């Protein structure tokens, strides 16, 4: 099964190049206790935010450049993506925009992190019709000394 | 010598109620390479705000309440902060805007972090008189993959 998770800010807008302008520590530890032993499929731009493979889990590279780093799988399409992950219970895809667009149709949940800050933006997360999918987990928390902005995470299953 | 080492958003904003919106790795690497074996001295919101003791430095905690960590030294006067560092060549004082202003008077170096973004702030870094500082030191950069906003790191040399 193929999973989707994204952090969103206001309007669905998900980061591009640049760094999102946001400091939540909350959504990394969310992040990784949902990902950690699953394989992660990532596009070039997230890869270079990230900037080094995550520990604990198969990190697999989509795009048509050439891998520079002999740590990571590197592929170019979709089926040889999902190939590179092999028999798993559940595969994560971790952005950005375009990945998501390609593995949405796939999708059979979503681990989605809504948060509380408008920002200028291009992207955004595809358009999905909630009435397609069903909340099933919705937990909300407030700013706090350490999370700059409110955030809500939510998981949907594809109906 | 006693030296300041700040991040200051637009109209000198240092703090807000929450985590500021910034995810600024590099400003973090420009702020351990200046204060490393050396003692930093920080007010206890700033304290709390860390979250642990910084490695490798000496950690002083000024505060009119009593101390809640054994892996620190508090102290309750300016006098005790800088006693307590005893005798090395420069003492470090990093926050929050009380702790600023009352050590500013006795500092002969800024060490600053402009980042442009325009913020609501709680707190700010005291007033300086730009015509009593000289600026030594400038280096700009733009806001990248892992850096939200555009930042440029200064060190200042009271005249
Ligand atoms: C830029 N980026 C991609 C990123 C960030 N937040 C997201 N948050 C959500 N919810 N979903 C995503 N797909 C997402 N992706 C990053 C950057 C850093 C780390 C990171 O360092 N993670 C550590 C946890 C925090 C740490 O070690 O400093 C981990 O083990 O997953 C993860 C993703
Ligand atoms: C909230 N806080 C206070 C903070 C943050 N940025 C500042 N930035 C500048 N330039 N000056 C300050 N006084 C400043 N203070 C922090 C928070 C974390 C760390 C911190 O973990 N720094 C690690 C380095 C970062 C890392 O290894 O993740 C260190 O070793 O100094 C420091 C200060
Ligand atoms: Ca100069
Ligand atoms: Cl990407
Ligand atoms: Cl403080």
């Amino acid at each position: 099964m193929i999973s989707l998770i994204a952090a969103l800010a206001v309007d669905r807008v998900i980061g591009m190049e640049n760094a999102m302008p946001f400091n939540l520590p909350a959504d990394l530890a969310w992040f990784k206790r949902n990902t950690l032993d699953k394989p992660v499929i990532m596009g070039r731009h997230t890869w270079e935010s990230i900037g080094r493979p995550l520990p604990g889990r198969k990190n697999i590279i989509l795009s048509s450049q050439p891998g520079t780093d002999d740590r990571v799988t590197w592929v170019k399409s979709v089926d040889e993506a999902i190939a590179a992950c092999g028999d798993v219970p559940e595969i994560m895809v971790i952005g950005g925009g375009r990945v998501y667009e390609q593995f949405l149709p796939k999708a059979q949940k979503l681990y989605l992190t809504h948060i509380d800050a408008e920002v200028e933006g291009d992207t955004h997360f595809p358009d999905y019709e909630p009435d397609d999918w069903e909340s099933v987990f919705s937990e909300f928390h407030d700013a706090d000394a350490q999370n700059s902005h409110s955030y809500c995470f939510e998981i949907l299953e594809r109906r």
